[PDB]
């Protein structure tokens, strides 16, 4: 069979999901921004397709050609409206027969859609996949399928705003509708500055680049802040009160694969994520049900979901966010470090195969240990006190990890610093910013966890300022 | 306009043949053997092209997705008849919408010209592409032109060979038909062991690799050797008794761009070419001629042209063969650099706009200096002694150039050896067998070429054996 994919930024990594997918199905790859494409991701769409086509008008001149080795957030305009986007999916797909379409993109899981249901392929749903992608539908999906609900306002003036801090009350969730990455989530707890707040972010959101095909009926979300319990959900110290959860939807079905656990972010800027997840039995049955509820609540119908749950009093799960496609970071790759499974092969399966494909009858089970994938951002520098706070910008020399920090039979598999010489911006939102990255194992997740809070505490960052 | 490149070994090397067409035309590349694409060559053609494909069929597993760093010479099989590889060319071009079809390998030119041909598009001429690419129909050909004729004959088995010899008479050239590189290139100059000889060779050239595509109408040609007369052409000594001439061809017509002076030969290995040729106009003129007869007389039409030419008594240009592709080696590149014409991109401009292309109106004179490119090889130090004679092979470790090697104001101005640890069969065909390579550059001609010996005699080799 033949995969088209959607190459773009984010999802299932570019060092699994080429190859992974290659393995088993003859793939297309369809770039629709390629200065979206990093070095080390055009080599490896490159390797592993049968086929690449970029969208032309992306190249004006030969500076058009060169990849950057670091893409945090896509910089060029890209002013198609969803329709021609569409347009152009069904054309490359009609092009190389494809029997499948996929993306691990965010931006472009709405056209995706339905260019799907045009050519008759499996997909997210039209209206689903509007639903994924735009809060306010999402949110309201969720309170209409018998998961906590809460007050949602759609928000687009400081009128609204206003209002809506008056329906709501603090503690209020401010958020941008169509982003990721918590670009834009502001946490509203002090109603005197609160119209401040919004006008700051206000502006700010106008300063991020988007294509024109993602559409939204409002430019913000106020809702509820959802509150965390810790303790009605762990027995022990050194995770979240989130967790996210990453499944199949097959044929309108629900099929949850692994729960990780998470360390506390900063802000709102995601740390670690460990696969899988210490929580008993009965908390992951109640996680499964939400997902499940939140997901099917949607309308999705075949493709990879990543769900985001905050864990909350009374065992009560409270929906964050879904979305129609894989899990970021080396989630996907560790759930396959893990348990053996490979969520990228199984996804195609089931868009050439639907239930036919082999999907686990429940969560995976039978981990042999715990894998933790970890960055670290400026920001923990900042806290411990390795860089000045009056400090908007640094070069960084090395970032070193000092002996002893590892608890238990916990070790570093990998490591990874911004090479000797790159330069910070250290005015910029942290989840672009990450600095160093590792990968943990251990067979006991609470050292695991603890080891990873050493690590965060005393990282030394050699810098010039 | 949309140019098709059917991408694979040779010609225009990939370092300028990409940028410089992307440069002007938006480039879709086929790869009908991955198994021929180094790891560079593989980025080149992703870097540059907006779009790529691959065949299919030459992906069995994961393995077959890595890149060498060198290839020598395909090793794996193509068995698709000539009819299909014309057939995919079609389809890619269809797909496309391709304006020109164009390549820089020998393999593919005969098939391509069909394609041109059914597409309405320009070509080298169905019958002319199989002219210059069966070296008996070719020298046929030559025969015909007016140009220099020498007997040749037919040869596929010892009987063949025994007429052919009786016939010619020694000095006799012994030659497979359908290769390159003088591969299997043989003088014949001694009765008593001549069939000991062909049949030596007549068993080598059914070990070495060709695509089922490639058609001839008998194995080997025999045919009079051309005999040199250096006197007679050259003032000065320091290069050979044959040349190269780069041309291309317009609407059937010749247009001449600049004659390649070389450096003696390693048996019939290559060793050097120096852009632009020091012979005198009279001399040019009288190489520009053959190359138009016989050119011309091959019936080509929109191509690229690569001819070699002794350089025999009398001043009688003798044609040793004719390419309708590009001059290997970086004698397109040292073109540009020399003369500030971009070849590569002149092809193209023929082959979408015919002769509104800006085609010299005679050779490229004023150039403000000579550049050589200058390979070395296992056999250079062999003859240096650096290298044992009873050695079969050995790993290479470093390669230098001792200082006070260069004549006048000559300049060194790259090197590069074979990698420290490089492994070295010495049992295989120099030509596959490069281990260094240089470029020089300077005001004075015969100095470049004296400092090229220099360097060839005086090379230090460091490896074990
Ligand atoms: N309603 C909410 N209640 C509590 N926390 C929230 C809420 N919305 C967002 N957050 C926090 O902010 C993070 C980013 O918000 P999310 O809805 O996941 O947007 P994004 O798509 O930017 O990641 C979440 O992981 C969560 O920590
Ligand atoms: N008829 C000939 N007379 C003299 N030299 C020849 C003849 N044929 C081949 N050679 C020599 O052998 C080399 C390789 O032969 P050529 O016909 O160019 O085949 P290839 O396509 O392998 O390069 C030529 O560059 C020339 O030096
Ligand atoms: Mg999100
Ligand atoms: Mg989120
Ligand atoms: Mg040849
Ligand atoms: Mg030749």
């Amino acid at each position: 069979k033949t995969v088209l994919v959607i190459a773009d930024l984010g999802g299932c990594p570019p060092h699994m999901f080429y190859k992974s997918a290659a393995e088993k199905y003859n793939l297309v790859s369809f770039i629709p921004r390629p200065f979206a494409i990093t070095a080390s991701h055009a080599a490896l769409i490159e390797k592993y397709s049968v086929a690449v086509i970029k969208d032309k008008d992306y190249f004006k001149s030969l500076a058009d050609f060169e990849h950057p080795d670091s893409i945090y957030w896509a910089h060029e305009d890209h002013n198609k409206p969803e329709e021609e986007v569409v347009e152009q999916i069904v054309k490359v797909a009609e092009m190389f027969g494809a029997d499948a379409i996929t993306t691990n993109n965010e931006l472009f899981i709405a056209p995706m859609a339905k260019a799907c249901e045009r050519l008759g392929l499996r997909g997210a749903g039209v209206q689903a996949a509007e639903n994924a992608r735009d809060k306010n539908k999402m949110r309201d999906a969720f309170n209409k399928a018998g998961v906590k609900s809460i007050k949602n306002k759609r928000v687009t003036t400081l009128e609204d705003f206003r209002a809506a801090l008056e329906e709501i009350g603090t503690p209020l969730i401010l958020k941008p509708t169509y982003l990721a990455s918590s670009i834009g989530v502001t946490l509203i707890t002090d109603t005197e500055t609160a119209e401040d707040e919004f006008n700051r972010v206000n502006d700010y959101l106008k300063s991020i680049n988007v294509p024109k095909a993602v559409t939204f009926e409002a430019p913000f979300i106020a809702e509820e802040f959802l509150q965390g319990e810790y303790g009605d959900w762990y027995q022990t110290e050194g995770y979240s009160d989130y967790i996210s959860i990453e499944g199949i939807m097959a044929d309108g079905e629900y099929f949850p694969i692994a729960i990780h656990d998470k360390t506390p972010q900063i802000g709102f800027t995601e740390t670690s994520h460990i696969t899988p997840s210490i929580l008993d039995e009965e908390a992951k049955k109640k996680i499964v049900e939400a997902a499940k509820k939140a997901n099917e609540g949607l309308g999705l119908q075949n493709c990879a979901t990543h769900t985001e749950i905050k864990l909350m009093k009374n065992r009560e799960p409270g929906l964050i966010e879904s979305a129609a496609r894989f899990a970021g970071w080396n989630m996907i790759p560790n759930i396959k470090k893990v348990f053996g499974l490979d969520m990228a092969q199984l996804l195609l399966d089931v868009l050439c195969f639907g239930k036919d494909a082999d999907l686990p009858d429940g969560l995976l089970d039978q981990e042999p240990y715990y894998v933790a994938d970890c960055h670290l951002y400026p920001q923990h520098f900042k806290q411990n006190g390795q860089i000045p706070e009056t400090a908007e910008d640094l070069v960084i020399e090395a970032i070193d990890i000092p002996d002893g920090l590892l608890k238990g039979d916990t070790e570093i598999v990998s490591f990874s610093a911004a090479a000797p010489g790159t330069s910070v911006d250290l005015t910029l939102f942290e989840a672009f910013n990450s600095i160093a990255a590792f990968e943990l194992k251990g067979s006991n997740s609470q050292d695991v966890a603890e080891s990873i809070r050493q690590i965060q505490q005393h990282a030394k960052l050699t810098a010039k300022y």
